[PDB]
C-alpha cells in the first residue's frame, strides 16, 4: 500500500503475497494510534506521534509491526515474520542507503524538526525492527562522579533505547552484582536498597531513593555500567569489537572513578574477553564503595545546618565541595584558616585539581561548611563593583555549590580500607592486571603507560583514587585529533571540562545523547557517519606570525595603526603617514568644510 496521513510514501506491490497481509498491517496502521493522530496534523502540525518527517510513517509501520510481531526467534507466521523485511528493505533504500541513521538522526534534527526524543525514537523503531528475525587519532576518556545527578535515569533511558545492544551485559552484570552482595559478608547489611538493578529498570515505581541512589555502594559500580553500556553500542552499532575499538586509539585516559575501565579497555581482545574485562571493572568497583563506607559512612546532618546550606544556595551539604572562577592558593590560605583549629579527624583537604580555575575540596561536611563561612567572607555578593576600579579592591565571584557525592573521595581520612581491599582484591583471581595493556592508559597522576608492575596494578588503582589529587591538565598531555569521552552522561559530565582546559586542540566527542549544543564538543552522530569530519582549529598554529615576498615586493602593510585625539589634527601627522605607518585623523572643530578643505591639503602633501 502506502504511507497515508498527509505525508506520502508508497509500499511496493509484491504481486499478491504481501498485499493481502498489507491489510493485516496497513489497516492495523489504520489503528487509532494514527487516526486520532492525523486531526492534530492540520492546525498544530505534526504535534504528537505523527509524520514529523515524511518517513516517520515508515518507522511506525516498521516498529508497530515489530511490536506485535513474532517477538521471539521461534517466529510466528510471515505476517509477523517477513512482511516486516520487505517493508524494511524498501525502507532501507528509501531515505538512508545505509549511512548509519544516527547520521540521519542529525539529518532528522537538521532537515526535519528538532525533537530529540522523537529523533531518538525512530532509531529504536529502526534498530529493534532491524534485528527482529533478520539483519544482524582517538583518545578514550572515562568519567567519574561527574556533573550528573542521576547516573541511572541516564542508564534507564539507554537500555530503553537500545534493548538489542545492552541486554546481554544487563543480564551479565546485574547477575554478578546480585551475587556480589552475598559473596562478602558485612555487605548485605549495607544494601537495604536492594541491588536488583535489572528490576529498577522495568520497575522504577519502587525505584531506589534518588539521594540514596547517589550513595557510594549503589553508584560506584554503577558508573562502570553506563560507560560499558556505551562502549558496546560503540562496538555493536559500528559492528566492531572492543578489540576492534581498542585498535583505533591513542589515549584511553579515564577519570578517577573511570580509571578502572581504562585498564579494562586496555585489555579486551574479544567479546568473551570483554566479560572478564567487565569482571575486571565491577569486582574492583563493587568492593570499593562498601569498604570506604565502612571506613566512613554518610553523616546524617542536623537540620539547622540543613537550613543554612540552602540559604547560601550552595545546595545539599554533601561531603564534597567545588569552587570555580578563581586562581589557586587563596582558598588554600582559607583552608589553613579553617584547619588552624580543626582536629586532624576533622581536617580539610583540597581534593581535585581539574581545571586551572576550578578546584574541588572534600572532607567532613561541617568543616566544609566551616569553609563556606570564610568563603562567604571576602565574597563579592554579585553586586557591581567591576565598574569601580576592579583590579585593585573588588571582591571576587565564585561558585560555592556542592557535589552529588556521598563519600569524601581523594581524602586523607579515606586511608585504611584502601589497604584492606588490597587483600580483598587478591582473594578472587581478577587482580592480575597483566601486560595486556595495549594502548598506554594514562594514569590520573603522572600519566605513564601503567604497565609499570611492581604495582600489582589494582592497588595503585586503589591508591590513586582515595589518596591523591588528579591535576587533570597535566594528566591529559594529548597529541590527539579527537577525544572520545565515556563520562556519566550529558554535556556536563567531564566532556566539556577537557575542552574547558585545552583549546586549539581536538574536537572531543561524548558518547551520551544524540543531542548537540554547538560546534564545541560535537558528538552522538559522528561515531559512524561519512564524508564530513570536523576540525576545531589549533588557535595558535593557525593565525600566528608572518613574513614573505610579494607579487610586487610588499607586506601585509607594515603592522602598526596609530591615531591620537589631539596629536592627530594637522598636516604634521601626515609626515608619519608619509613615513611608514597607518595614520588616522579626525574631529577638528568645524564639521563643515574645515578638515575637509584641509583634507585635500592633507592629501596633496600626503
Amino acid at each position: 500500500m502506502d504511507a497515508y496521513s498527509t505525508r506520502p510514501l508508497t509500499l511496493s506491490h509484491g504481486s499478491l503475497e504481501h498485499v493481502l497481509l498489507v491489510p493485516t498491517a496497513s489497516f492495523f496502521i489504520a489503528s487509532q494510534l494514527q487516526e486520532q493522530f492525523n486531526k492534530i496534523l492540520p492546525e498544530p502540525t505534526e504535534g504528537f506521534a505523527a509524520d514529523d518527517e515524511p518517513t516517520t510513517p515508515a518507522e511506525l509501520v516498521g516498529k508497530f509491526l515489530g511490536y506485535v510481531s513474532s517477538l521471539v526467534e521461534p517466529s510466528k507466521v510471515g505476517q509477523f515474520d517477513q512482511v516486516l523485511n520487505l517493508c524494511l528493505t524498501e525502507f532501507e533504500n528509501c531515505y538512508l542507503e545505509g549511512n548509519d541513521i544516527h547520521a540521519l538522526a542529525a539529518k532528522l534534527l537538521q532537515e526535519n524538526d528538532t525533537t530529540l526524543v522523537k529523533t531518538k525514537e525512530l532509531i529504536k523503531n529502526y534498530i529493534t525492527a532491524r534485528i527482529m528475525a533478520k539483519r544482524p587519532q582517538l583518545v578514550a576518556i572515562f568519567g567519574g562522579q561527574g556533573n550528573t545527578d542521576d547516573y541511572f535515569e541516564e542508564l534507564r533511558d539507554l537500555y530503553q533505547t537500545y534493548h538489542v545492544l545492552v541486554g546481554d551485559l544487563i543480564k551479565f552484570s546485574a547477575e554478578t552484582l546480585s551475587e556480589l552482595i552475598r559473596t562478602t559478608l558485612d555487605a548485605e547489611k549495607v544494601f537495604t536498597q536492594g541491588l536488583n538493578i535489572l528490576e529498577w529498570l522495568e520497575n522504577p515505581s519502587n525505584t531506589p531513593d534518588k539521594d540514596y541512589l547517589l550513595s557510594i555502594p549503589i553508584s560506584c559500580p554503577l558508573i562502570g555500567v553506563i560507560q560499558l553500556a556505551h562502549y558496546v553500542v560503540t562496538a555493536k552499532l559500528l559492528g566492531f569489537t572492543p578489540g576492534e575499538l581498542r585498535s583505533y586509539l591513542k589515549g584511553a585516559t579515564g577519570h578517577s572513578q573511570g580509571l578502572v575501565t581504562a585498564v579494562a579497555i586496555a585489555e579486551t581482545d574479544s567479546w568473551e574477553s570483554f566479560f572478564v574485562s567487565v569482571r575486571k571493572a565491577i569486582t574492583v568497583l563493587f568492593f570499593i564503595g562498601v569498604r570506604c563506607y565502612e571506613a566512613y559512612p554518610n553523616t546524617s546532618l542536623p537540620p539547622s545546618i540543613l537550613e543554612d546550606s540552602l540559604e547560601n544556595n550552595e545546595g545539599v551539604p554533601s561531603p564534597m565541595l567545588s569552587i570555580s572562577n578563581l586562581t589557586q592558593e587563596q582558598v588554600q590560605d582559607y583552608v589553613n584558616k579553617t584547619n588552624s583549629h580543626l582536629p586532624a579527624g576533622k581536617q580539610v583537604e583540597i581534593s581535585l585539581v581539574n581545571g586551572a580555575k576550578n578546584l574541588v575540596v572534600s572532607g567532613p561536611p561541617q568543616s566544609l561548611y566551616g569553609l563556606n563561612l570564610t568563603l562567604r567572607k571576602a565574597k563579592a555578593p554579585s553586586g557591581l563593583d567591576q565598574s569601580r576600579i576592579p583590579f585593585s579592591e573588588r571582591k571576587l565571584k565564585f561558585s560555592n555549590r556542592f557535589l552529588p557525592v556521598a563519600s569524601p573521595f581523594h581524602s586523607h581520612l579515606l586511608v585504611p580500607a584502601s589497604d584492606l581491599i588490597n587483600k580483598d582484591l587478591v582473594k578472587n583471581n581478577v587482580s592480575f592486571n597483566a601486560k595486556d595493556i595495549q594502548i598506554p592508559v594514562y594514569d590520573t597522576f603522572d600519566g605513564s603507560d601503567l604497565r609499570v608492575l611492581s604495582g600489582s596494578i589494582s592497588e595503585r588503582i586503589v591508591d590513586c583514587i582515595i589518596r591523591l589529587p588528579v591535576k587533570w591538565e597535566t594528566t591529559t598531555q594529548f597529541k590527539a585529533t579527537h577525544i572520545l569521552d565515556f563520562g556519566p552522561g550529558g554535556a556536563s559530565g567531564l566532556g566539556v571540562l577537557t575542552h574547558r582546559n585545552k583549546d586549539g586542540t581536538g574536537v572531543r566527542v561524548i558518547v551520551a545523547g544524540t543531542l548537540d549544543i554547538n560546534p564545541d564538543d560535537d558528538y552522538g552522530f559522528k561515531q559512524e557517519i561519512f564524508d564530513v569530519t570536523s576540525n576545531g582549529l589549533k588557535k595558535n598554529p593557525n593565525w600566528l606570525e608572518e613574513y614573505h615576498p610579494k607579487l610586487i615586493k610588499n607586506k601585509s602593510x607594515x603592522x602598526x595603526x596609530x591615531x591620537x585625539x589631539x596629536x592627530x589634527x594637522x598636516x604634521x601627522x601626515x609626515x608619519x603617514x608619509x613615513x611608514x605607518x597607518x595614520x588616522x585623523x579626525x574631529x577638528x572643530x568645524x564639521x563643515x568644510x574645515x578638515x575637509x578643505x584641509x583634507x585635500x591639503x592633507x592629501x596633496x602633501x600626503x
